[PDB]
């Protein structure tokens, strides 16, 4: 048993059980477990995912060292998670040299120039989202946001990876829609991933059986989807595909891996955050009116948002950020400790997963006044400098942060601008209040957010 380590290092934690470790404590969610631990062990503590020692850390300096300083030398990778197949090459999964190589090649993809070039595209599906919303605002029946936002999010993804101009909501049965939709993942507390942690010694076994967490089903029709366009569309002579093609040491059957992860990364994420935001504005009509006014002051007479226009919206940026404080989609940030180290006084042995509890740190009394309340003013220029960048980490930090940050932000904002210009979102009878979060390992709502939509 490796279960003696935190006792021996003099680190407090909940007492692990044989084989299971502390996993049974997840029955309440990463979220309440991390908050409880913080509350009763203080700044630093230790637990076991099966036989895997995880060290939680909460000190801004120490986090900065793990996330930003010793990233390259010591804390380079995330923890392996289950049988991954060819997706071992995807940037967010890759390790060491291979990761450093991929992050360089793909960095040019997420530049402001490429992003400004992507505006007219993502924006054009703002109009579709509106159109679509306009029909359902005439029904007067509760809208399921995550579904309307889902279609928008797919729509924006497809289009910025080799223009696949699909009206995703109203082409429910299109090859690109059906596959992509199914790439809704991953819950690391579901039955499957649970066993993966009580039995990591089973991963080698499933890998050799070709069993993959990214279901073979989906990855198949994308490997093949990509193969023909990549060859045909530029044989006759503005998207991630092109940007990728041009920069060719980037292997063929690694480009597919990047392509899949950008779908898997923006699809469920952009749509979830957006839902959480529209929930927040509905249950906060004041904020929503304040927002609609900012937008109308900047873009008078429903004028179409632009790149520069979007950045100019102080209050929009504040609403987005607050929503991310309350519902960070990562929940935790993790790095594997590559060799023995001494960071800000304390010793980390090689092999330990070092873990920063974002969801918990985002809700900590030491840093936030009335931390349960949705209050966008915390992010106004008056108060924002009191906000520590290593407590508030919705996009991680350091060399291994979210490569898609500015794209995520811009995308989401463009959706909000076009949507708020045209509609108001009011809660109805089916709407859950206060919103309850899911007990799983994906931070999402128990019941899908349903809201009344009214035409301005
Ligand atoms: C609102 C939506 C999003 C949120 C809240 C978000 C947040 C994050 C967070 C917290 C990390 C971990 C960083 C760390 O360990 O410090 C991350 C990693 C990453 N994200 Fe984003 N993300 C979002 C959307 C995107 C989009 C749109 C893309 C690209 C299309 C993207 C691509 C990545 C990649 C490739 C990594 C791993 C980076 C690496 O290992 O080098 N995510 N995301
Ligand atoms: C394939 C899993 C995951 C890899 C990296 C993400 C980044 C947010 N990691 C996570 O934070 C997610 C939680 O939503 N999962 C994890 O926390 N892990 C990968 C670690 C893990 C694996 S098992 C476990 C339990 C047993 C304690 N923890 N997704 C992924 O590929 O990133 C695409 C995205 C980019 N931006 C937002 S999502």
């Amino acid at each position: 048993h490796s279960h003696g380590l935190f006792k021996k290092l003099g680190i407090p934690g909940p007492t692990p059980l044989p084989f299971l470790g502390n996993i049974l404590s997840y029955h309440k969610g990463f979220c309440m477990f991390d908050m409880e631990c913080h509350k009763k062990y203080g700044k630093v503590w230790g637990f076991y995912d099966g036989q895997q020692p995880v060290l939680a850390i909460t000190d801004p300096d120490m986090i900065k060292t793990v996330l930003v300083k010793e990233c390259y030398s010591v804390f380079t990778n995330r923890r392996p998670f289950g049988p991954v197949g060819f997706m071992k090459s995807a940037i967010s999964i890759a390790e060491d040299e291979e990761w450093k190589r991929l992050r360089s090649l793909l960095s040019p993809t997420f530049t402001s120039g490429k992003l400004k070039e992507m505006v007219p595209i993502i924006a054009q599906y703002g109009d579709v989202l509106v159109r679509n919303l306009r029909r359902e605002a005439e029904t007067g029946k509760p809208v399921t946001l995550k579904d309307v936002f889902g279609a928008y999010s797919m729509d924006v993804i497809t289009s910025t990876s080799f223009g696949v101009n699909i009206d995703s909501l109203n082409n429910p049965q299109d090859p690109f829609v059906e596959n992509t939709k199914k790439l809704l993942r991953f819950d690391f507390l579901d039955p499957f991933f649970l066993s993966i942690t009580v039995f990591p010694f089973l991963i080698p076994i499933l890998e050799v059986l070709n069993i993959c967490v990214f279901p073979r089903e989906v990855t198949n029709f994308l490997r093949k989807s990509v193969k023909r366009m990549k060859e045909s569309r530029l044989e006759d002579t503005v998207d991630f595909l092109q940007l990728m093609i041009d920069s060719q040491a980037l292997s063929d059957l690694e480009l597919v891996a990047q392509s899949i992860i950008f779908i898997f990364a923006g699809y469920e994420t952009t749509s979830s955050v957006l839902s959480f935001i529209m929930y927040e504005l509905a249950t906060h009509p004041d904020v929503q009116q304040k927002l609609q006014e900012e937008i109308d002051a900047v873009l008078p007479n429903k004028a179409p948002p632009t790149y520069d226009t979007v950045l100019q919206m102080e209050y929009l940026d504040m609403v987005v950020n607050e929503t991310l404080r309350l519902f960070p989609i990562a929940m935790r940030l993790e790095r594997v400790c590559k060799k023995d180290v001494e960071i800000n006084g304390m010793f980390i042995p090689k092999g330990v997963v070092v873990m920063i509890p974002s969801y918990a740190l985002h809700r900590d009394p030491k840093y936030w006044t009335e931390p349960e309340k949705f209050l966008p003013e915390r992010f106004s220029k008056k108060n924002k400098d009191n906000i520590d960048p290593y407590i508030y980490t919705p996009f991680g930090s350091g060399p291994r942060n979210c490569i898609g940050m500015r794209f995520a932000l811009m995308n989401m904002k463009l959706a909000l601008i076009r949507v708020l210009q045209n509609f108001s979102f009011k809660p109805c009878k089916e709407t859950q209040i206060p919103l309850k979060l899911s007990l799983g390992g994906l931070l999402q709502p128990e019941k899908p957010v349903v809201l009344k939509v009214e035409s301005r």
